[PDB]
């Protein structure tokens, strides 16, 4: 009974978050997954001051209205060779990573680690957080409020 939450940098507040490293997260569990983190899911602005300060990835993830992938170089197989917060248009399915933003983050570049999961609450879940460094933080708890979600 076990979650492996891999966190990025967080830039201008926002960070990616994957769970157990495949795209499995439904756009409910995201919106509790950012608020276990203190965070909301961001908005296009705020994405798009993230993307400003160095923030890339190659997996789409939920922000506020949208799936996205934030670009800065191109590449071929990361948005179809795109740059700037690139927008999924079509698709069949329903389960992505999440993007979440945190306001008390620093201003820029924060490739510090993260250390804690501050508003999980209560539960019988192992939940591992998992910095790109390796470094991990566990605690026992929940974060999903919706049934569908378990
Ligand atoms: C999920 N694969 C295909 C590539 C996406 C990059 N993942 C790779 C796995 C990982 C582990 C810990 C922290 C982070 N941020 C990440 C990011």
């Amino acid at each position: 009974n076990q979650i492996d939450l891999n966190v990025t940098c967080r830039y201008a507040g926002v960070f990616h978050v994957e769970k157990n490293g495949r795209y499995s997260i439904s756009r409910t569990e995201a919106a509790d997954l950012c608020q276990a983190f203190n965070s909301t899911l961001p908005t296009m602005d705020q994405m798009k001051l993230a993307l400003s300060k160095g923030f890339e990835t190659c997996r789409y993830g939920f922000i506020e209205g949208n799936v996205v992938i934030p670009r800065i170089h191109p590449n071929a197989i990361c948005a179809a060779n795109h740059t700037g917060v690139y927008i999924l248009v079509t698709s069949n399915t329903s389960h992505y990573d999440t993007y979440c933003f945190n306001a008390s983050a620093p201003p820029e570049e924060d490739c510090t680690s993260v250390t804690d999961l501050p508003n999980s609450f209560d539960g019988p879940v192992t939940i591992t957080i998992v910095n790109r460094d390796g470094t991990r933080y566990s605690k026992k708890g929940e974060y999903r409020t919706h049934q569908e979600d378990i």
